[PDB]
C-alpha cells in the first residue's frame, strides 16, 4: 500500500422518494451508476416507494482527472422488470463542477428524475458525488 492517490471518484446513494408507484403496488426500485466502464447497481430494494440504500460506491480513474465531458448516469428501474421497457427514471449528473485541482464534494440533492421519454417522473433521489485530483510519483 504506497502513499499515493490515483484518482477516484465516490458516489454514496443515500435514498430515493416520490416514485411512481404500479398498478401491482410497489415495484423493485433500485440505483444504477456508471463511470470509467464500471456498471454498479445498489442493493435492490423490494416492493418499496422511497427505497434507502445508504451505500458507497467508489471508482478507480487510474491517475485520470475529471474533465467538462466527465459525468455520472444514474438509471433507476424496476428489478423485477429486465427484458421490458420498463423505466422509472434517469438522471446525469455534470461532474463539470466538481473538476479542479482540490477534492471537491457536491451533495446533489431534488434530482428530478426523468422517463425515457424525458418527462418528469415526479420522483427525487439523494446523491452525493465527490471528486479526488489523483497525485503521486506512478503518473499514468
Amino acid at each position: 500500500g504506497s502513499s499515493g492517490s490515483s484518482g477516484m471518484l465516490r458516489v454514496i446513494v443515500e435514498s430515493a422518494s416520490n416514485i411512481p408507484k404500479t398498478k401491482f403496488g410497489k415495484p423493485d426500485p433500485i440505483v444504477s451508476v456508471i463511470f470509467k466502464d464500471e456498471k454498479k447497481k445498489t442493493k435492490k430494494v423490494d416492493n418499496e416507494l422511497n427505497p434507502v440504500w445508504n451505500e458507497i460506491l467508489e471508482f478507480d480513474l487510474r491517475g485520470i482527472p475529471l474533465d467538462f465531458s466527465s459525468s455520472l448516469g444514474i438509471i433507476v428501474k424496476d428489478f423485477e422488470t429486465i427484458g421490458q421497457n420498463k423505466l422509472i427514471g434517469t438522471a446525469t449528473v455534470a461532474l463539470k463542477d466538481l473538476t479542479g485541482d482540490q477534492s471537491r464534494s457536491l451533495p446533489y440533492k431534488l434530482i428530478s428524475l426523468l422517463n425515457e421519454k424525458g418527462q418528469d417522473t415526479g420522483a427525487t433521489i439523494d446523491l452525493v458525488i465527490g471528486y479526488d485530483p489523483p497525485s503521486g510519483p506512478s503518473s499514468g
